[PDB]
């Protein structure tokens, strides 16, 4: 069923809450036993958001391999994403270790450091060229190379140095800065264009490790980003683009990380983004 028609049918009937609860009921439940070990309590931002054991990212160290991060592997779309929480003061070194070990080119940030008067994630990248950051626990150095500030997003070029081998890599930081403190954006235009800029960069392409995507919990806004990207890629690839079922793509993604899409308004916004993305790209 053409999703644009499915959309108007749900909107006219006002059933968004009912569709959303059906997804919550059918979603996968897998064990998260490593996340719940007492040694990992200060590595988790939220008690109710944990990576599944089968899909968690492992840090390459013998001490403690745990980070709150999941590999989402979309077999038919041929795309992989790492979805993670906003780093905590004691996990900023783990975060950059993961970026290094997984060979990621891009980090996608969908939140502000402060929202609703509270801290949503650590200040985990340098704000001035001449004031670099060193992560002594993981032996990494991070330098700001350049910054491009636009109305709806900022792109940063960063240099990450493995202090152990003196290898360096360029990491691109894509920071969507205008998601509102309350609700979802009214139009999905700035969002869909932001994704276009990430795609243009090569950060999502198979010659690199998976993109790292985060918000505060790494399930809501982060969920919206990967769901929209995968659905638009499948509409490009298939003979019948009307066959793409956004509810079935979201349940597939929920096999790899719990809770993706946190509200009925985020579900509606995801539909709007894919539709508007579709109608915009199909011919243009
Ligand atoms: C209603 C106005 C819109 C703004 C953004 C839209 C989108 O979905 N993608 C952006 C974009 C740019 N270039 N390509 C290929 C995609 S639609």
């Amino acid at each position: 069923m053409e999703m644009e028609k499915e959309f108007e049918q749900i909107d006219k009937s006002g059933s968004w809450a009912a569709i959303y609860q059906d997804i919550r009921h059918e979603a996968s439940d897998f064990p998260s036993r490593v996340a719940k070990l007492p040694k990992n309590k200060n590595r988790n931002r939220y008690r109710d958001v944990s990576p599944f054991d089968h899909s968690r990212i492992k840090l390459h160290q013998e001490d403690n391999d745990y980070i709150n991060a999941s590999l989402i592997k979309m077999e038919e779309a041929q795309r992989s994403y790492i979805l993670t929480q906003g780093p905590l003061p004691n996990t900023v070194g783990h975060f950059w270790e993961m970026v290094w070990e997984q060979k990621s080119r891009g980090v996608v940030m969908l939140n502000r450091v402060m929202e609703k008067g509270s801290l949503k994630c650590a200040q985990y990248w340098p704000q001035k060229e001449e004031k670099e950051m060193i992560f002594e626990d993981t032996n990494l150095k991070l330098t700001l190379i350049s910054e491009d500030i636009k109305s709806y997003y900022t792109v940063r070029q960063l240099e990450l140095e493995n202090l152990t081998t003196q290898e360096t890599r360029e990491i691109l930081h894509f920071h969507y800065t205008t998601w509102p403190d309350f609700g979802v954006p009214e139009s999905p235009a700035s969002f869909l264009n932001f994704l276009f800029k990430v795609r243009e960069s090569g950060s999502l392409s198979p010659e690199h490790g998976p993109v790292v995507v985060h918000c505060s919990a790494g399930i809501g806004r982060s969920g919206t980003f990967c769901l929209a990207d995968t659905c638009l890629l499948l509409m490009d690839k298939r003979k019948d683009p009307s066959s793409v079922d956004i509810k079935k793509v979201l349940l597939e993604m929920r096999k790899f990380r719990m809770g993706l899409i946190q509200t009925a308004d985020q579900l509606r916004f995801s539909y709007l983004a894919v539709i508007e993305g579709a109608k915009f790209i199909m011919g243009d």
